[PDB]
DNA sequence: AGGACCC
DNA sequence: GGGGTCCT
DNA sequence: AGGACCC
DNA sequence: GGGGTCCT
């Protein structure tokens, strides 16, 4: 009667799951990948060791100091490992929400109903659970909505055995009534594992939460926005006057997060698709020097190019953004000439990128390329 | 082979033909529509008598001053009869694009191109133009360009007789092979005329313009900003540096205007279909005095709904819109909550909107409400 | 959220 | 004036 | 064009 | 870090 049953997929360690499968030799030993100078992630036969996410190498390193990194600011292989995920996640319910290269949600629904609208009375009684139950909470098998979520759980469990046969990859499900408590009963048992939430124990996840940051929704800027006011947990934020809080972020976000604050989220899962953007992007020490910049310029490019072609859409709009020292970051935009996008396309590109260029610069930390617009 | 056939439909003085219509015994009176205190448009029958679109009422009106005047500020009519009269081009092919209530493109191609599919080898001697040719240029039987551009204009005489005949509406028709000169034609002979334009004249109509301006891409903004440079031609626009172009207005800007200079013109003919917004305005002397300003408020929003109920589809966005005395307008916007999309809802609706009040206003010459984000 | 354009 | 569209 | 959010 | 999404 109008509930759901979402289910939210989110791989282990990802990058560092990719790289171990292309290099056996990388199986536990304790594994970090490596951006730049942080460690962007690491294997959990590392991370016990202390070893956070987007942790310094020198940090990271004291700890361990030999621990293992590879290089990880091509994105490439992650990319491509990720939308198979997806791809194989559509496969059970076409509608299949990316949320960054490592999560999927799938609503369930439709699914959940068809296989329970296919048993016998009989077979009706022995639906089991499969996995973790959020809290130990005693199920009802009566409870026309625990028997959809353990339904869903057995979907979720064919999910991941499906992603470990057909991808060699491991990693964590929740199932709940919504994206929000689906996201947040995913991670409750880590790394390998999965867990459904039933609707009694909503509010023992919900104040679980430590910080209001936890919530997805809220960042870091609004969370620090609402400490200010002096609101720091999940209750202060239930309890707290509406009026308040429009008086900090608008009526726009100060009825979303309240919501939030009490398990409360009426999004739907949305198909994603294909991407609405393709960028590539580089960071430095710093820059400035009219004629390599062009060369960064110029790499990005190259590779953009490769990866919008395949595709097969194409991009009415290019993109460039910059950032100084000292984010804080500057963009400039503008569509792609008609007969620029019949693809010769790098020199006139270019000249392009590098008028835009000069709007921002006279007389540089960071140089990136955005298509987007994508037809 | 890739020349196009384009059919630019602008009616005659359109809220005038509506109010002569509705009002017989306005028939050649000299008439005039009212919005405060302007002229906003008035029939041929008066147009002579040296009365302009948005002149002064006391200008107007000295001029004339029996002329006769009747109030337009209501726009239900007009936009009525303006979406009959896109659902009738609608009828010959699907791809109508709308320019304001009173213009239409149509994009004439396919159906050129089956009629003449069409035709035995001696019925294709005997194609003959309907209505003017630009600048009494020849036609040549054998230029397949012209052959088109010629069936084109038999179409366009049929789309006006129907306009006539289904709604009793009289206007013109410029046909060419795009939108910038099919628009540009379509003025040659006012008002109840038809022009086609052969490729060979495409000079002489764009050189005939006297100001940038006249440009259908060139605004005021625009132009002013390109006589501060010394270029007040057609031809000064053709004739100019594109690197000068460029550090005026951008890439985007510089290199569309040029082609339009040249008469060139790629923009595809888009179906608009149904609209991507619903609002309502209202103007003053001034205002400033919550309580009323929520009347005014309350006002628009009665209005509103009702237009966005029928529709059938249902917006997921608001908007609030202000203005100061002194444009240089404000706005403030945000979604509209799922159960209030509902629908009651003009009580819930107005706290809404006087928030977003209330976000630029503390301590007023005209107020809006509109509706966007269609779904 | 503002801003360029078009009627 | 009283509306619209797209782009940034 | 910037800005909030997410990984 | 190196990417993404939507909203204003
Ligand atoms: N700010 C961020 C956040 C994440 N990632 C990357 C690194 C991870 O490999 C991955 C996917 O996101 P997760 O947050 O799920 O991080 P992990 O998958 O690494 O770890 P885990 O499941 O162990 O928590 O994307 C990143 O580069 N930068
Ligand atoms: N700034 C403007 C421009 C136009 N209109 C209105 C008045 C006209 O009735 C109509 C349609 O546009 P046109 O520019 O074609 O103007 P007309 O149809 O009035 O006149 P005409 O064909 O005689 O030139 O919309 C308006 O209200 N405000
Ligand atoms: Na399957
Ligand atoms: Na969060
Ligand atoms: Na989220
Ligand atoms: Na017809
Ligand atoms: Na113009
Ligand atoms: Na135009
Ligand atoms: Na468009
Ligand atoms: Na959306």
């Amino acid at each position: 009667a109008s509930s759901r049953v979402i289910v939210h997929v989110d791989l282990d360690c990802f990058y560092a799951q990719v790289e171990m499968i292309s290099n056996p030799e990388l199986k536990d030993k304790p594994l970090g990948v490596q951006q730049k100078y942080l460690v962007v992630t690491c294997n959990y036969e590392a991370r016990k060791l202390g070893v956070k996410k987007l942790m310094n190498v020198r940090d990271a390193k004291e700890k361990c100091p030999q621990l293992v990194l590879v290089n990880g600011e091509d994105l490439t292989r992650y990319r491509e490992m990720s939308y198979k995920v997806t791809e194989l996640l559509e496969e059970f319910s076409p509608v299949v929400e990316r949320l960054g290269f490592d999560e999927n949600f799938v609503d369930l629904t439709e699914m959940v109903e068809k296989r329970l609208q296919q048993l016998q009375s009989d077979e009706l009684s022995a639906v089991t659970v499969s996995g973790h139950v959020y809290n130990n909470q005693s199920i009802n098998l009566l409870d026309v909505l625990h028997i959809r979520l353990l339904v869903g759980s057995q979907i979720a469990a064919e999910m991941r055995e499906a992603m470990y046969n057909q991808l060699g990859l491991t990693g964590c499900a929740g199932v709940a009534s919504n994206k929000l408590l689906a996201k947040l009963v995913s991670g409750v048992f880590k790394p390998n594992q999965q867990t459904v939430l039933l609707p009694e124990s909503c509010q023992h996840l919900i104040h679980s939460l430590n910080h209001i940051k936890e919530i997805p929704g809220i960042g870091y800027k609004t969370a620090k926005c609402l400490e200010a006011l002096g609101i720091n947990s999940v209750r202060d934020l239930q309890t707290f006057s509406p009026k308040i809080l429009e008086k900090e972020l608008g009526i726009s976000v100060a009825q979303r997060i309240q919501k939030l604050s009490f398990g409360e989220d009426n999004s739907p899962v949305i198909l994603s698709g294909p991407p609405q953007s393709f960028s590539e992007e580089d960071s430095f020490k710093k820059c400035s020097s009219e004629v390599e910049a062009k060369n960064k310029i110029e790499e990005l490019l190259a590779s953009l190019l490769n990866r919008v072609c395949q595709d097969g859409r194409k991009p009415h709009t290019v993109r460039l953004i910059i950032r100084r020292y000292s984010y804080g970051r500057e963009s400039r935009q503008c569509p792609i000439p008609s007969h620029v996008i019949q693809k010769d396309v790098m020199t006139p590109m270019v000249d392009i990128l590098m008028k835009l260029f000069r709007n921002m610069v006279n007389v540089l930390t960071l140089l990136s390329v955005c298509f987007c617009n994508l037809k």
